[PDB]
């Protein structure tokens, strides 16, 4: 098949690093490079990447001086020559059919881009918690209409589970210094595809063991491009109120003073002075 | 009548400051204290308004280490005792009716904010433009709705012109360190309001002679709090597609490049990919 | 009786603030206000100053970004509207007869300000240490002069026991970003007044449980100014020689090394190379 | 005659250093070290500094980073092996005679220290002022008490003119990182000193072509002193009552707002709320 | 022909941008990429290469936030998909046969790098100085023993007329935030080098209208490679020697003190302290 | 005989300094001087200075704001008065005839510089290290080309255990605000001197209990400085080449990035590019 890459941000993650690079390099969908861009860590993740780096030729390394998860990102898109482009956090791991199953997805549909869900591995106890199941596995090709109104963990703020058309990335980039990258960017990519294709199985495996301003931000950003695109805003609107209240909340126990009054007062606004 | 607070911030004006106090100080209405905030002048300025307050005791002075128009603004809006708040930029002017006419139609309709327009003064030439004839002159009552419908840096990004119920300002405040500071709160008063009153009079004087991050996070706060509040978004959607042009162009002539990234990304999935 | 404004700075006090309020709000003097200046706290102090408001409409709340004590009482200042002005710290507490007694002790006498004393409590062991008796009780009325002459920490450097007319605060304000804060301060206030009310009881308790080069400048600052004024300066010299001692060994020890030098320096000369 | 040494701070002076260094190099009094201190000066200063020395061994460069006129003084100062030091402003230029009479002064009446005077020369017209005249010539032995009462800019402000025992330096330096450095320092070398000659001949040319704060500071610490030691106040108090007019008015004009305010209460006190 | 990639750092050169890329786009050897790297350009330099985009698809622009030109080389050598790779700066230009005549010069003889000379053009005279003649032309393979027996400026400090295969740069990169960037880079290419064929012509025009710690570190850094290497140093002492000097005297003049210390001292070690 | 000043620079030691300082004043060589720079230390280590100060006249103590061990040292050199420089850490401590050994093999010998070497004393386990024995003792006089061609550490790293002629440090300092500072200095005193004595007892103790990038730019400047004075650079070479190896690895582990790549090429130039 053709070419995937694989972009893995690495950053002190010592602990963790083996187990995911072992679950990409057992992929049953061969044709793929692993692009491991080394955000300046100062552990021992550096020469972790290395010596796996000189047993397998599909492995690429990126060292950088550390410019965080957005810069680190940017630097993989812009390295990648796949045809496809999909994320993997090196806290994590994957079924060794994850790779196959997103691209079947992707290509036997037609769609522009695949996305599968995730389930859970507790650190803390080793366990893993398999949330979604065989008895509820489903499949369905989406409209972007359609798909806007669907879990927003999964859909909007996780970059990983997820195969991309490497040409949808042209403009698209990653937030620099900023957390809640993957809120602010993901969706985006949604926005230039025309079909999306949705496998429900928890295939890829979330490891279990911030940024008020950006949360606010991204959704205003996001709600005014839909707004302005055409699409439907119920259900950014009721994410968006959500997300006020625990700003609100939050930004004064942080000592967020500003941030608490906009919020606060957007909120005020919402509910006691709606049109009418 | 009930008392009128003008908040007036000052920053290194010593060439118009006089004329501006002048034709306050000149106004029929006569129940107000101008309350002056001195934000660190290092001109003469700082002198005038000491001049100033010990020929007339409704002159106030705040002096305050330099800290920008906003905590300025919010300085005047702390301070102020009056049933109503109003601004006046140092280095305009207004006609000696100014305020008589804004409580009028403020009080006689029982709305609870007032608007007038302003004509320009050239600098430059010494000479008026009055784009606001007085065969053009009308009055009219608003909804809120009604108002936000659309001269939109009269309305939203001027904070002159208007005269405020002080109660409107609970949670409001100018956001700091940041321009386009107008554009980012006058509308929130708005949004307090049941009924505007307008009269299409230019009695204030605009003197004659860039933020782009804030023009576009401002424009995409605004439509996602009227989204939010079930306002009508077409005008707001044609301002921010608008705003993403300018910034588009003017981002890149700057040097601010993931700015213009951000912006020509916006731009790119409005006009090339709009709802199927 | 009229109003009395109660200024407490509140930054990171969630283990005592509950204590603090509920001493204050079970005053027998009624008609007070408590402006509370939650100096952008990072704990949970800033939510138990919003439950507090909720239940008591003489609460007042003031969030700000973290700008130091000086300006957390500062604020406090320019929002009392009381007749009076006291501070209390936010880890302290008081007898329910507190506000009642130093009222009484102003306005009977016709004092500009009254003050009481304090006694401790030891957070470590959870006791009194009542070293202010009854068979001790006194209360005297004193000129500016008397007052003056000499419990230093008790007059000087500590800003609560102490009501003030507001009218005093003119030209008034804690020094910014800077400790030692309240020994800049609180004489300047005495400097106003013409007669101050004592009494020698312990309501105030101070919970038990450094700025070197300011400790200096404020010792200097008081003599130049009570010096230009006519006092006498006695104890204030006695006062200065015995913090630069503390400066010269303390300042080394900290590696301040030009503070140091002029302190060691300073108490050279005075010791000796004193007037032939 | 006994080494002096000469300490001259060299900071872009590229337009009067060889005058200064000719009318150094001439003196009838032989016996001296001229340490220059090359504050990292960016105009050809070092390059004149380095020829002055290959021509005259009793020149000594030290050229060091910049750091300031405090630093640079008193590195001088450390460097020095005179049993006596004096010091020369590079901008500045004296008679041939300048040393001897100062050594004489100081020898030959077993003082610690000898002071002469200075006439002006205004670069911009060329010319000479000789404000100290023949006619006005006098000498004198004065205690440190009789000194202290005496022109303040020539005894407190002023380094140059002025010729020291090297022993009355231990302990004393010159403030970093501040101006007005010799109002801070000069009088403390005084009050070292058992007697002082003065001779009033203008026998240094001071060419004629800030730090509000230390002015303050300088004169509080120095009134605390005197006080300390036993010295009259009179004069230095109303010296102090002038430098706070000054700065009240130029503090405010500078944006100098929390400086403002302390002077400005300051004064209030001392002229409004004096004992009795 | 092969796909020769050229890097063209673009900052602030609006005057001299069209020049450049007009003798580019007019190369008689048509299979070119130009990696037009914008620096963050704060004048027209990034809407002038946006029109150049549109009318020559040879032609990609990379915008990044303003790095330096190391960054913004380094940004063009990764992009580079070249088998070659050559340098442009912007404010040069060259003739129309440069580029075929590099490549035959290569390619022909077997060499991994090819280099030409430079004449130049002066700005201020609008004429050129055809130093290098028709009658001067000469062609030469070169050992890189021979090629490291060397003006100076044009084989190690300058990196536009030299085209490199492109597997060279495995590991090479220009040091960031440094002046003399070309000076610690370019020779490292050579050395990675076989054989090299210098052309004698002045193809490329040099338009004409320092970093000091680097050009001595360079400097040093090179000869310990070098002797590491077994090549002779003869040429490099010379050339060390004569950095030492200038930076010896530019040091001093611009108040660099530390390191006109150390310049001096080794200058000193080498001409007055040699091997006996 | 003549005065040995004895540099010894103090931070934070205060565990160790009454040990250093014991073993010093118990030197059976009487005549010299301790220089005590304390460092701006923070512990007790400023008054157990001025302690022993108060007890032996041949201590000095100068007290700096903190500016690192080569200011540190730069002070001694500057305030020392001795014919002869010896350094000493204040970690460390040596035998009472410590001083007259070095003085003799020095001054017997007509040697420039002498130096011993040093034994260890392990702290954690309270036990001495005796690497240098009794029957191991040689002593030997050696050219600078001989001393030039040797551990590691003792000579060129480590400044203490060396006695210098005072004059060989014109225009030699330690380079400021770098560490491997020793590595940097010490050679170049070597280089000025004619011959050097070795005596090979280990009767200075090194207490036991990385500027990568300095390791690498100190060999590189050493290389070029040895190799313009035409010495042997055989040793260096490999020095030099360990030092590439380390720095390549530990730069890649401390996400010292540019560093690492700096240092990897120069390390594949030399092992894979050599010279044909």
């Amino acid at each position: 098949g053709e070419l995937i890459s694989i972009i893995v941000p690495v950053y002190n993650v010592e602990k963790y690093l083996k187990r995911c690079l072992d679950s990409l390099l057992r992929q049953t969908y061969k044709n793929f490079e692993i692009i491991l861009i080394n955000d300046g860590s100062t552990d021992n993740s550096s020469i972790i990447c290395e010596e796996y780096a000189k047993i397998d030729n599909r492995i690429q390394i990126l060292h950088q001086t550390n410019a965080g998860p957005s810069a680190a990102r940017n630097a993989g898109i812009t390295y990648a020559s796949g045809k496809y482009i999909t994320f993997v956090d090196s806290d994590d791991f994957v079924e060794e059919f994850y790779l196959e199953h997103l691209y079947r997805a992707l290509v036997d549909n037609g769609s522009d881009i695949s996305v599968c869900n995730f389930n859970s591995f507790n650190e803390d106890r080793q366990s893993f918690l398999f949330s979604i199941t065989k008895e509820k596995y489903f499949c369905k090709n989406y409209t972007i209409a359609e798909w806007m109104d669907l879990n927003l963990f999964l859909t909007f703020t996780f970059s990983p589970t997820k195969l991309f058309k490497a040409e949808l990335f042209e403009g698209i980039r990653f937030p620099l210094g900023r957390l809640r990258e993957d809120d602010a960017t993901i969706y985006r990519l949604y926005l230039k595809a025309s079909q999306i294709t949705f496998i429900n199985e928890g295939s890829y495996y979330y490891s279990q063991r911030d940024d008020i301003s950006s949360m606010i931000s991204n959704a205003e950003e996001r709600i005014a491009l839909l707004a302005s695109m055409g699409y439907d805003l119920t259900e950014q609107i009721k994410s968006y109120k959500g997300r006020l209240k625990k700003c609100c909340e939050d930004a004064l126990r942080n000592g967020q003073i500003e941030l608490y009054q906009q919020c606060c007062n957007k909120l005020d606004l919402i509910e006691n002075y709606p049109k009418e």
